[PDB]
Formats: C-alpha cells, structure tokens, sequence
DNA sequence: TAACCGCCAAGGGGATTACTCCCTAGTCTCCAGGCACGTGTTTTTTTTTTTTTTTTTTTTTTTTTTTTTCCTTTTTTTTTTTTTTTT
C-alpha cells in the first residue's frame, strides 16, 4: 500500500530484504497469518 | 245620487179551528247478540353449536472425507495491604 514500508520499492530493495518482487500483496498479517478481506455483494443504496 | 220617508196599493202565506188517523208509549214474554272471563299461538330474546378465516407455533432443510485459525472472558466493584503524615 502507499503507507506501508514496502511502497515503490525496486526489485532488489524488495530482494534484499527476503520479499517475492512478484507478490502483489493486497493481504493483511494478523499474528503472522496473511488475512484477505472478500468484497461483499449488496443493493446499491438510495435507489428507488 | 239613491238612502230614506210617506203614501198608497196589492197579494201571499202563516196562524187558527176542526177532523182524522196512525205511529208510538206502554206492557208482557221469548230469546239472542253483547259482554265478562280465559287463553292462544306468533314474536322476540337467548343460547348453542358450528363455520370460516386469521394468526401463531413448530419443525425441517442429501451423506462421507481432509486441512487450518481463534478462542476456550472482562470490566467493575469491593476488599486488603501498604505508605505517608501528624502529634
């Protein structure tokens, strides 16, 4: 993400610190386990 | 302008007297509708059982198998020990 320690990062700075330069990321880690958050489907609101 | 009065003339019908007659007053005598008493059969009221729809409750949702993850309380009041200040 923007605020994250690895924002625009190069492939060797991500390298140099053990991280895949083709991990997209977009997971949290809670308690060393990677959590992802499912979009949920509802009615669009203020619609008649 | 004809009401009213005075004068005169004419006639029409209610009052009067008598005769009649006939319809009702009165009195028996028989009998029958008018009336006093009893009651009814429809009319209203009340129960009674059902009906019919609405609402609520309750129970249900194919089976077998294999991996992780998180949690398996928590704040809030009461108690009890400790520490500091004062005479």
């Amino acid at each position: 993400s923007t605020y994250c320690l690895l924002s625009q990062l190069t492939d060797r700075d991500l390298t140099e610190l053990n991280e895949c330069p083709l991990d997209p990321g977009g997971y949290f880690i809670i308690n060393g386990s990677e959590k992802v958050l499912i979009a949920q489907e509802k009615m669009a609101t203020n619609t008649v």
